[PDB]
């Protein structure tokens, strides 16, 4: 059993992260597991622990935060929501790739907690077409572009969401390429011997 | 700037077969790195297509003048990669695909680390001399960036295309493109 990879897809709000993540999971060639979040809220109708969420108490959640066992977390209306280190680690050690789609502020928490993850920045198609366009809106668009390029330096790869199908193909290519790195390939061959 | 893609692996692994299939693929944007040789053309071979056919005098002068990226002599015949052709195509934004023997690949690695080194792996490795070969192939592999099994030629081709596209999507390269656009 080769170690799984944590694949983190982020990028600005409205770039199509949700749509790309859905298409990645619909693709018959992918074999990712979705990251299951831990929450302190109680289950709703049809929800199962270990399937929809890891339902835990506030005490358990805060203890996980204090012990550095939380990759990312936030409190949304008195309820904690977060990505637990223990369950991500168990799946990676069992050889399963985990795919996590998250907002840019959440991604920086995950990056600090798990630098071994593969961080993909989903890019607006307008970023390359910026010059093919001073108004306060033009000044804002140029400022947005500069900050996206600066944010991108924290990521491993940047993929343009020109066509959802194209972003999916590039993401599959990234994950396959990461598994072909000789450090990982040698590990497989040595464990065989 | 174009990427230097170096495909290597042991003799008989199918480097030639995989390189031919890579160039037959309609999606390939790679330009084949044509080697220079002092041997005469074989049946169906053309200068500037299959090889740069040159005399020993020209080749030895290119060696002496530091104009070879890598070279070797095999039973009186020189084979090598001219440095200028590579450097010019890379600067013009063309990706270069170089299929070479393991000893040639290590010359290129020393000269140009920025290259993407792909080790084409025998399928029998996962399945006394055979064990010794396997151990040395695993040891060699550590000097390469990626290792691709030649299980099915079509599968090796898609993994190689995937490697080149992924290297193009690295944020260091993507940021460089966007900054130039910015000004
Ligand atoms: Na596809």
């Amino acid at each position: 059993t080769e170690r799984g990879l944590l694949i983190v897809l982020s990028g600005p709000s409205g770039v199509g992260k949700g749509t790309v993540r859905e298409a990645v999971f619909k693709d018959p060639e992918t074999s990712f597991d979705y990251s299951i979040s831990m929450t302190t809220r109680l289950p709703r109708e049809g929800e199962q622990d270990g399937v929809d969420y890891y339902f835990r108490s506030r005490e358990v959640f805060e203890q996980a935060i204090k012990d550095g066992k939380m990759l990312e977390y936030a409190e949304y209306v008195g309820n904690y929501y977060g990505t637990p280190l223990e369950y991500v680690e168990e799946k990676l050690a069992a050889g399963v790739d985990i795919f996590l789609e998250i907002e840019v502020q959440g991604a920086m928490q995950v990056r600090k907690a798990m630098p071994e993850g593969i961080f993909i920045f989903l890019t607006p198609p307008d970023l390359s077409e910026l010059k093919n366009r001073s108004m306060e809106v033009v000044e804002e668009r140029m400022e947005t572009a500069k900050k996206e390029i600066e944010m991108m330096a924290s990521y491993d790869y940047a993929v343009v969401n020109d066509v959802v199908a194209n972003a999916v193909q590039k993401i599959k290519g990234i994950v396959e390429t990461e598994h072909l790195k000789t450090e990982r390939v040698i590990h497989r061959y040595k464990k065989m011997l």
